[PDB]
């Protein structure tokens, strides 16, 4: 079998057996991203932390009988881009994360953990299968912890979360030994190189079995006890059921024991609840600012995509969700509304850091795949391995007087499965602004920017910096006209008279002299790098496995060898006279699920390539290679 498969194991017996490299699609679901850097900008929100924190807990994939782990030729998907909110990502289905969740997270510097789940049970069974987990070596070691920490390093994700619901007489006793696993295995991890950190469910007590105090209390202070300068669990999920008094006693127990409150998420029951529909006791944990006393734990938040028939919807939704009703990260919670956004909450944080930023807005699915602005793929897919960099932002915008709507344009895109666009029947003389991204970039006398837009008939736009990290727009250096036409175009300027400088932030700033009935501008690419080179090729191209359905359709797995310029990679079939792009990922070895010929198709061979997209967001010139179907069409 070709197709790539969510790593799971019937046993620990058969977990101790497992090796690096030994399974078949090995090479296709190790993580190839590593974890990029962030910086938390000037707080946007009066009343956001940048003490409290978000913890997703994710059902993230397909649940479809024959699902790949890199995603599918499907347009609805939990194409999460929402990374500028959390403290960590938990892929809440497996033991091990799927490389296209990993590769989303790390890309966007977010953590990606796997989730060690033992039953909400007391069957001899289960507590035997927790006693085994527990199984020490001679020296007091857990061959378990190893393995846990050996496949975090291989597939590169960056630790787990335990939800330890087993209950009865064989696991009362083990409370220190399970927070002497946690941290034995950190030692281990640290000792590989390749540090993890545990969360911990509230369940488990350390004397008593299972019971959830909704909260740190006098049952289970001891998985978040320091032991030296080291913890057993680093975050702590409390149940759902706070309130008040219990939310007080956490934070007293976690100040008591030496460890920060804001370790401490308090659960959100997300899936009973339906997502920003959850009814939130918002008063219990709000202190008297309108501020978060605790961090806040997301449960199930990828129920979300049940809330819209579509997977437009579903970023929609994630709006009100993540930024909240009033639209604006800057605002506050509408008075007729009672969910906050968690950006009313919660300060944003930022991967566009260095000398280098790019995105197309690729948020991992598309409807199409467009290549500079032409329909390369013409049907629907998520790979969510080549999900960018979406807008800090969604949506800071200010008027002279009204708003253009800012939204996902899946009709319509420059790279990937889609733009931003801005529309609206303009009333009459207005200037406005859409401030999109939280940065913190070099310039140097190399530094361009590249700027991919279409539309604009009927106003002036702009692209303008802030070179300020309060993020002001002062800069008379810092601000592009972008020369509008009816097409996509791409266009380039020279930002060298800002060297020396750093960019804090990104801008669109829109002129309109009177009305304008259904005016509309895309935001295609935007890059801003001291790099405008072509990445190398890659190099070592062939087909490695396949299987034909029939003369018209195969499977097939491709492999090669690319370089550190390469953000991910694009593979294409040749269609008669027509290059049309597959797929997408981020590693050198791909799943292709359908190769197909036409009925005219001729010969018994086809021609495919592959394309490294630079980081710098150019891409290489194309590796090819041929397909042999062994036969022809007719």
């Amino acid at each position: 079998t070709l197709k790539p498969k969510e790593i799971k194991f019937n046993s620990w017996e058969e977990l101790l057996k497992w090796e690096p490299g030994a399974r078949e699609d090995d090479a296709i679901n190790r993580g190839s991203v590593v974890l990029a850097s962030r910086r938390t900008g000037h707080l946007v929100n009066e009343k956001a932390s940048k003490e409290a924190k978000v913890q997703a807990l994710s059902n993230t994939n397909s649940k479809a009988k024959d699902h790949a782990s890199v995603g599918g030729e499907e347009f609805k998907a939990y194409a999460f881009d929402y990374w500028q909110y959390l403290d960590s990502m938990v892929f809440w289905e497996g033991l091990v994360p799927t490389p296209d969740v990993i590769d989303a997270g790390h890309r966007n510097g977010v953590p990606v953990y796997g989730t060690l789940f033992f039953n909400w049970s007391n069957s001899i069974a289960d507590q035997e299968r927790f006693a085994e987990a527990l199984k020490q070596d001679a020296d007091g070691s857990f061959p378990i912890a190893r393995k846990l920490v050996d496949m975090a390093k291989y597939y590169g994700y960056d630790g787990y979360f335990i939800n330890q619901e087993t209950t009865g007489d064989l696991v009362k006793p083990l409370g220190e030994k399970m927070r002497q696993f946690m941290l034995y295995s950190k030692e281990y991890a640290a000792k590989v190189n390749h540090p993890i950190k545990y969360s911990w469910y509230d369940a488990m007590t350390y004397n008593y079995g299972r019971y959830h105090q909704d909260g740190l209390g006098e049952y289970n202070y001891q998985f978040m006890q320091p032991e030296g300068d080291k913890v057993p669990a680093d975050n702590f999920f409390a149940n759902f059921n706070w309130d008040k008094a219990k939310n007080d006693y956490t934070i007293a127990t976690a100040n008591w024991i030496g460890r920060n409150p804001y370790d401490v998420f308090a659960g959100l029951e997300l899936q009973q609840g339906g997502s920003y529909k959850t009814k939130v006791k918002w008063n219990d944990i709000l202190d008297e600012n309108g501020k978060l006393r605790l961090s806040l734990g997301l449960f199930a938040p990828d129920t979300i995509t049940s809330l819209g028939k579509t997977g437009e919807d579903y970023h929609k939704n994630e709006d009100i969700f993540f930024t909240g009703y009033q639209g604006d990260p800057t605002g506050q919670k509408p008075g007729d509304k009672d969910w906050y956004g968690i950006a009313n909450l919660v300060a944003d944080r930022t991967p566009a850091v260095g000398n280098t930023f790019t995105t197309s807005f690729n948020t991992g699915h598309g409807k199409k795949w467009f290549v500079d602005g032409k329909v390369s793929k013409d049907s629907e897919w998520n790979y969510r391995s080549v999900s960018g960099v979406l807008p800090t932002w969604r949506w800071w915008q200010t008027s002279t007087g009204e708003k253009l709507r800012a939204e996902y344009d899946f009709t319509d895109a420059y790279n990937g499965g889609n733009s931003l666009k801005f529309s609206g029947d303009v009333a009459g003389k207005t200037d406005q602004d859409v401030r999109l991204y939280s940065t913190k970039l070099e310039v140097t006398e190399k530094t361009k920017l590249r700027v991919a837009h279409k539309g604009g008939k009927g106003s002036k736009v702009y692209m303008a910096f802030s070179t300020t990290p309060d993020y002001k727009f002062d800069d008379a250096d810092a601000w592009k006209e972008l020369t509008l036409s009816d097409n996509w175009t791409n266009e380039e300027f020279d930002l060298s008279s800002l060297a020396g400088k750093t960019i804090y932030a990104v801008k669109l700033f829109f002129e309109h002299e009177g009305a304008v009935k259904d005016y509309q501008f895309n935001l295609g690419q935007l890059t801003i790098s001291d790099n405008h080179q072509e990445p190398q090729s890659p190099t070592s191209f062939s087909v490695v496995k396949q299987s034909l359905k029939n003369a018209q359709e195969a499977e097939a797995v491709v492999q090669f060898k690319g370089n550190k310029d390469a953000d991910f990679y694009e593979v294409y079939e040749k269609d008669g006279d027509s290059w049309k792009l597959l797929t997408g990922s981020s590693s050198t070895t791909i799943y292709l699920p359908k190769v197909s010929r036409s009925a005219s198709a001729q010969g018994t061979t086809q021609e495919l390539k592959v394309v490294a997209v630079g980081k710098n967001g150019v891409r290489s010139e194309a590796a090819t290679t041929t397909f042999d179907w062994g036969m022809t069409v007719k």
